[PDB]
């Protein structure tokens, strides 16, 4: 039926390109801009995704932001019949050799970095990482008399009333709230500028002052003062089974490495948590939902110590639930978990990565579903072929379509990265629009959500905090839901 295939509708949004506004605060090319967007809106696409990026809007000093060329983006993106996906990106842009859009966070902010090198995420050998604050200063008011959660704050309510027009019009459907490197909710345990190549484990990020001295009081309060943070785990580049941390029955399953994970985690999913407390605040009663990115760190998933979602602080293992916690904090924010990797397989992957993409999709995506939370997600690299679009699709909707009312299961929508030339040549934008199609359940694009259940209403305030052993009886493990082999909607027939 044609509305029971409406009711089984997913959502599909387009990435903008990087550096739409510059690092200058000037859209620089709305004339282009233009052109691609009014093809994706004849295309069936629902909206574009952009990053708001805070050192192009507060680089001037604290509180000193310009909305203007964001306002002509948005003004845009109205025009050519699109919502809008605003991340809170407050996080680099770029910086590494060859990258040609480079927005580095606010110089006044690196400017106190400069005096206080405690700001950054520090591995064990000392490097600092610019391209985010530590969650060791989100309560620390270092920042003229600001924490860093403040500076989101006060960054989200500037956002919120200087778009107020373009909120209370439907423009924006959900703001997605960036918490670390990439706007992702993670460490930055993989850095290229660091020399990390795939599949090295990464390393623990934990070593800036702040973070150190906290894990030093929690060690101490657990009766074991003389803990020390890793020691044996390695570098970038190792393999899990070269490290003292995680060999078989190496550290990381003693009492002293069991607790280390504990804390390393704990401190993302209250990073997380205090951030959206303070985006309910900023976005209450604005038709938008809230929504976090969760990185697809799928190389080690397949070996028991899952080194790498380790390092990069999601404590999972094949015993312990390292998402369905995060999972279980959202839903205190009725916030979206935004995942990634819908379109690998793992036999894409070489062998030696241990990866394992189509399992750790499966988990995330349950663990929301059994949290009773909305899941989307991402294609994690650059694909314009039907076997990754037909692995989204697949992800979409995993049990397929339901040709009696709505899917037991749904994905909430799907974001791909990204917009680009390439995208829009024949061929490829061809089976793009095929990919929208089956999204889309075989129905022509729909303007109106409200007609397959997702009506934008008010943002309500955030639900009681939930202590963290009840987030963490979410650890416990869970069977996924079962996942088809291959989708009923594929590109071609």
């Amino acid at each position: 039926s044609d509305s029971n295939m409406l009711l089984n509708y997913v959502p599909v949004y387009v990435m903008l390109p990087l550096g739409v506004v510059n690092v200058d605060n000037v859209f620089e090319d709305p004339d282009g801009l233009k052109e691609q967007l009014l093809q994706l809106r004849a295309a069936g696409v629902d909206g574009v995704m952009v990053d708001v990026w805070w050192g192009i809007i507060e680089l001037k000093g604290p509180k000193q932001y310009d909305w203007r060329a964001y306002r002509s983006l948005l003004q845009l993106v109205q025009e050519c019949g699109l919502t809008l996906q605003a991340i809170m990106s407050f996080h680099q842009c770029g910086g590494n050799v060859g990258d040609i859009v480079n927005i580095p966070i606010p110089q006044w902010v690196l400017d106190i970095g400069e005096s206080n090198h405690d700001i950054f995420y520090t591995n064990r050998s000392g490097t600092r990482n610019k391209e985010y604050l530590t969650v060791g200063v989100d309560n620390e008011p270092i920042f003229h008399g600001r924490t860093a959660i403040e500076i989101y704050s006060d960054y989200m309510k500037s956002f919120r009333e200087n778009m107020s027009d373009f909120l209370e019009s439907g423009l924006i459907i959900d703001i997605e709230v960036g918490l670390g490197p990439a706007g992702e909710l993670r460490y930055p345990s993989y850095p290229q500028s660091q020399g990390w190549e795939f599949p090295g484990i990464g390393e623990f990020q934990c070593y800036d002052k702040y973070l150190k001295a906290d894990f030093k009081a929690a060690v101490a309060r657990a009766g074991h003062p003389e803990w020390e943070l890793p020691d044996d785990a390695g570098k970038y580049n190792d393999v899990p089974e070269s490290t003292g941390f995680f060999k078989s029955n190496g550290t990381y399953v003693t009492e002293k490495g069991k607790f280390f994970l504990t804390w390393y985690s704990n401190k993302l999913l209250n990073h997380g948590d205090q951030i959206l407390d303070e985006a309910n605040k900023a976005f209450l009663g604005c038709k938008v939902k809230l929504a976090i990115k969760v990185s697809g760190i799928h190389w080690w998933y397949k070996v028991e110590n899952h080194a790498a979602e380790l390092t990069a602080g999601y404590y999972n293992l094949n015993d312990r639930d390292g998402y369905r916690p995060i999972a279980r904090m959202l839903s205190r924010h009725h916030a979206i978990l935004n995942f990634t990797c819908l379109e690998m397989r793992d036999s894409e992957q070489p062998s030696d990565a241990k990866s394992g993409p189509q399992e750790l999709v499966q988990q995330v995506l349950s663990g929301g579903w059994r949290e009773d939370i909305r899941v989307a997600g991402e294609n994690a690299l650059p694909r314009y072929d039907a076997t990754a679009y037909n692995q989204i699709i697949l992800n979409a909707r995993p049990q397929g379509v339901n040709n009696n009312g709505p899917p037991k299961l749904s994905m909430f929508g799907v974001t791909y990265l990204r917009l680009s030339d390439d995208l829009l040549q024949k061929s490829n934008f061809n089976i793009f629009k095929k990919f929208v199609l089956k999204m889309h359940a075989d129905q022509d694009y729909c303007a109106n959500p409200q007609k397959y259940n997702h009506a934008i209403t008010p943002l309500k305030p955030s639900a009681p905090k939930i202590p963290i052993e009840v987030l963490l009886e979410a650890t416990k493990p869970t069977l996924p839901f079962p996942w088809l082999p291959e989708t009923d909607m594929k590109v071609d027939g």
